[PDB]
């Protein structure tokens, strides 16, 4: 459940008059999301755009616990939470607006299968350096979460956002199971598992740790270098469970250099203790991302 799992009060408040709903961005089972104009929120701006999550009994208690946890979780690679609006209904969670939407959508639209300007990025597919800076920012957010001993449980590019200047942050508005339903395997009733992103211990033993998140980051790295393609896309849900439990590893993407694939393989160690830490996976990717173009052009053959 993301934030709910970590839970199981200096929360900032915003007045309803200060939030002006413009239009809907999306809608799901737990509520909807709107683009809104927010007044007197941040100085030297006066007015600014935000993404507003509108709460669709215990929901109100869950909301406050979610808000308190979101007020703690503040980092440069975690979508910014501004506060809540509790005067009247619907209850609202206010976040920064990320112009390019979710990371999956952004990757697919800058991939070889895209339909067809470029303010933040060049024409045609994202270069090696562009793919690496994306990876590094996600890794950095996971470093902060592991640092606060937070277990994400649903790390995937659909659960990352992209803003102006290609800034990548971990975050979502709780609509992934509705917008990307084929990225989940429905067990029974409401329970939906992101099995393609899960390690063997989470599928087999139903264990979720800091180490199962590292495996998911490994899969997120694969999605980055495959321009948002679904992992094990050629397989059904039961076929994918079989491959994961039998120790099978996703193939090296075409755009992926062997050095990047070594980071992936290290995230995909069957033994959770054997998995390379996220503090090291980030340190490894950052170094690669800011490395000179002479060194980088050599990496990509
Ligand atoms: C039902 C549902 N499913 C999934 C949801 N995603 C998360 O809770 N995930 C997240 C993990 C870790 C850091 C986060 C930081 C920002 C935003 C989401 C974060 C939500 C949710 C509920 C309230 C605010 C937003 C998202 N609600």
């Amino acid at each position: 459940s993301g934030l709910q799992g970590h839970i199981i009060a200096c929360v900032h408040h915003i007045k309803r008059r200060d939030i002006v709903l413009k239009w809907e961005l999306g809608e799901g089972a737990f509520g909807k999301v709107f683009l809104a104009e927010c007044h007197n929120l941040l100085p030297e701006q006066d007015k600014m755009l935000v993404a507003v999550k509108a709460l669709k009994e215990s929901a109100r208690q869950d909301f406050q616990r979610e808000a308190e946890l979101l007020t703690m979780l503040q980092h440069q690679h975690i979508v910014r939470f501004f506060g809540v609006c509790t005067e009247g209904r619907p209850l609202l969670m206010v976040f920064e607006y990320m112009r390019h939407g979710d990371l999956n959508r952004f990757l697919r639209s800058h991939g070889p299968d895209a339909k067809l300007g470029g303010e933040d990025v060049a024409p045609g597919p994202l270069g090696l350096g562009q793919l690496l800076a994306v990876a590094s920012q996600v890794a950095a957010g996971m470093v902060y979460l592991a640092g606060l001993h937070f277990v994400h449980r649903d790390l995937a590019t659909r659960n990352c956002l992209v803003g102006q200047g290609l800034v990548v942050k971990i975050g979502d508005f709780g609509m992934s199971r509705d917008i990307y339903s084929t990225d989940y395997y429905r067990v029974g009733g409401r329970t939906m598992l992101p099995i393609r992103w899960m390690p063997p211990e989470s599928i087999l033993y139903r264990k979720f740790t800091t180490e199962s998140d590292v495996w998911s980051f490994g899969v997120v790295l694969w999605e980055i270098f495959t321009y948002g393609k679904q992992p094990w896309y050629q397989l059904s849900n039961t076929e994918a469970i079989d491959c994961i439990t039998q120790g099978r590893e996703l193939e090296r993407p075409r755009a992926c250099p062997p050095e990047v694939y070594a980071i992936m393989r290290g995230c995909w160690q069957r033994e959770p203790q054997q998995r390379h830490s996220i503090k090291d996976v980030h340190a490894r990717l950052q170094a690669l991302a800011q490395a000179p173009p002479v060194y980088l052009d050599v990496l990509g053959h």
